[PDB]
């Protein structure tokens, strides 16, 4: 099996994540054929833009494969470590790239798949869009430049969708920033056919409508109340204190996550919303995962979800300030994005 399907059409490099069993999960070898193609089409005359979509009918991509994180993780992190170095060169890549970038971000796209879909220059979501970065439930972070993404949704949008890890639909993508324009999915097809006929912009006109209404956007109040809290655990409080059902729910759910995880994620967004550059919001994620390697949870997140995972700290009162810095410490290399 091919796991990337490549061709060139109508002037369009077509890019198809192809693991559709696994609802396209990107391998390291993935990426770096995505990049590869990227590098090589840049400055080739007979490539006017790129199309990203994915196989079969669930969705885009539902993330990295976190088997192979798992594996690295329990031996010494060395391909962990790798693929996240040539991950988020490719993000980076595709958030500066000079031609057209158009993904479909079509059902199911999370963690991973935010990372290849939410940095192209047209971004396209769907009726059945179901997006997430949902790192806390695994003992993770939000990466791929998702925390470049999350610091930039109006109000605390972007907080809540961090801490809860929960979905959000293609109208809620476009209220954050994560999208820009909708297509209903069963138009996905005459939508891809006329971009490699017509272009993106006839595509466009032609089958991009207004998006529904957001309830994500409608939640904004309570959001914006409380997720000012300075910690997770004032925040889990402001949401209890507010006594209605969508805080409630909020609250439940990130009670769930890992604490160390959601105390990583609130400094990554706040420390996120300071920096200009993918680039350097990208370096500070890569900090961040490489020093989940060496964490209990990260595992035991993974591990849950693969066979009610026993998070340590099992509280958020046994987080030091401490603990949540050391995920932020200098490594070597850092993370560089030179060889363009
Ligand atoms: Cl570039
Ligand atoms: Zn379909
Ligand atoms: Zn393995
Ligand atoms: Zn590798
Ligand atoms: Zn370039
Ligand atoms: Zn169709």
């Amino acid at each position: 099996n091919e796991d990337v399907l490549v061709n060139v059409e109508g002037g369009v490099g077509l890019l198809t994540l192809n693991r559709p069993k696994a609802i396209n999960s990107l391998t390291h070898g993935m990426v770096t054929t995505m990049a590869e193609r990227l590098a090589a089409w840049e400055n080739d005359d007979s490539v006017r833009a790129v199309l990203l979509t994915g196989a079969g009918e669930r969705g885009l991509c539902a993330g990295g494969d976190v088997v192979a994180i798992y594996h690295s993780a329990k031996a010494d992190g060395a391909e962990a470590r790798r693929f996240w170095f040539d991950e988020y060169r490719l993000n980076a890549h595709i958030g500066r790239y000079p031609k057209p970038y158009v993904s479909i971000m079509d059902g199911i796209v999370m963690g991973g798949g935010v990372g290849v879909g939410a940095h192209g220059n047209v971004r396209v979501v769907t009726d059945t869009t179901k997006m997430a970065m949902p790192e806390v439930g695994i003992g993770f972070i939000p990466d791929v430049g998702g925390t470049y993404l999350l610091s930039r949704a109006p109000g605390k949008l972007g907080l809540h969708a961090a801490l809860t890890g929960a979905p959000f639909s293609g109208a809620d993508a476009i209220v954050m920033g994560f999208a820009d324009h909708y297509v209903p999915h069963d138009k996905i097809d005459e939508f891809t056919r006329a971009v490699i006929a017509d272009g993106v912009d006839a595509a466009l006109a032609a089958h991009a409508q207004e998006p529904p209404a957001s309830p994500l956007a409608e939640q904004r109040s309570w959001i914006d109340e409380c997720y000012t809290g300075d910690t997770v655990a004032d925040i889990i409080a402001a949401l209890r204190a507010h006594d209605a059902p969508a805080a409630g729910e909020a609250a439940d759910l990130i009670a769930t996550r890992s604490p160390i995880a959601l105390s990583v994620t609130l400094e990554s967004v706040r420390r996120a919303a300071k920096l200009q550059s993918l680039e350097d919001t990208l370096r500070q994620e890569y900090r961040v995962s490489c020093a989940s390697l060496k964490s209990h949870d990260l595992v035991e997140g993974i591990r849950a979800q693969l066979v009610n995972p026993k998070w340590r700290p099992a509280t958020l009162a046994e987080v030091t300030e401490a603990d949540v810095e050391a995920y932020f410490a200098p490594v070597d290399p850092e993370l560089t994005f030179e060889g363009e």
